[PDB]
DNA sequence: GCTGGCTTCGTAAGAAGCCAGCTCGCGGTCAGCTTGCTGACCGCG
């Protein structure tokens, strides 16, 4: 297949009703909208799809920021299904709400970058290969392994200093700030300040960006 | 790559081709009956 064969996810109307959802185990009815995470098979050239009912796919941990470019078959879905996948992708769970806005939904947290206190002491900073001690603050750049596709986005941990040294190769653009790391809000104020200090991004204050109202 | 369910061909009886589906392993932190060791959730990649 020329092109259109490297995407990590696929969406389409069930070609049959024999596929079983990898999350709830129930069968996926033919013609129903289903999604799958593509995986390379070591037994033969070709990728095996792990299918899930549309809703189950998001309850396992799979995440997509831009469906049009990350999910194969997206452009061939009916318009309403293209909007449903686009909105579901934006919604990152978390019981939120709304009241006054202009565009639709809003994103303010990276899905491939996280910050948290080491849940244990067997992890290892992938920048200096030194072990991270339990309790120590660590950062990570989510990445998928072609050898372990069933895992999906796995965290690649680093010490905050080591992470900043490789910000470019890790894809941490200069416009991103520490407040965008997944898990930032759960850090003590002291820990949050240290991060904002090394990853400032644009600015810490907020004056305006289009209108004039303090 | 293999399985399997079924559509296509056949004078009929049974046979074949083919679209569609298809998967964590390991280590050990922190506990517990078993008397000196064992158990396993859950963190890691
Ligand atoms: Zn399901
Ligand atoms: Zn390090």
């Amino acid at each position: 297949m020329a092109e259109s064969s490297d995407k990590l996810y696929r969406v389409e109307y069930a070609k049959s009703g024999r596929a079983s959802c990898k999350k709830c185990s129930e069968s996926i009815p033919k013609d129903s909208l289903r999604m799958a995470i593509m995986v390379q098979s070591p037994m033969f050239d070709g990728k095996v799809p792990h299918w899930y009912h549309f809703s189950c796919f998001w309850k396992v941990g799979h995440s997509i920021r831009h469906p049009d470019v990350e999910v194969d078959g997206f452009s061939e879905l009916r318009w309403d299904d293209q909007q449903k996948v686009k909105k579901t992708a934006e919604a990152g769970g978390v019981t939120g709400k709304g009241q006054d806005g202009i565009g639709s939904k809003a994103e303010k947290t990276l899905g491939d970058f996280a910050a948290e206190y080491a849940k244990s002491n067997r992890s290892t900073c992938k920048g200096c290969m030194e072990k991270i001690e339990k309790g120590q603050v660590r950062l990570s750049k989510k990445m998928v392994d072609p050898e372990k596709p069933q895992l999906g986005m796995i965290d690649r941990w680093y010490h905050p200093g080591c992470f900043v040294k490789n910000r470019e190769e890790l894809g941490f653009r200069p416009e991103y700030s520490a407040s965008q790391l997944k898990g930032f809000s759960l850090l003590a104020t002291e820990d949050k300040e240290a991060l904002k200090k090394q990853l400032p991004g644009v600015k810490s204050e907020g004056k305006r960006k289009g209108d004039e109202v303090d």
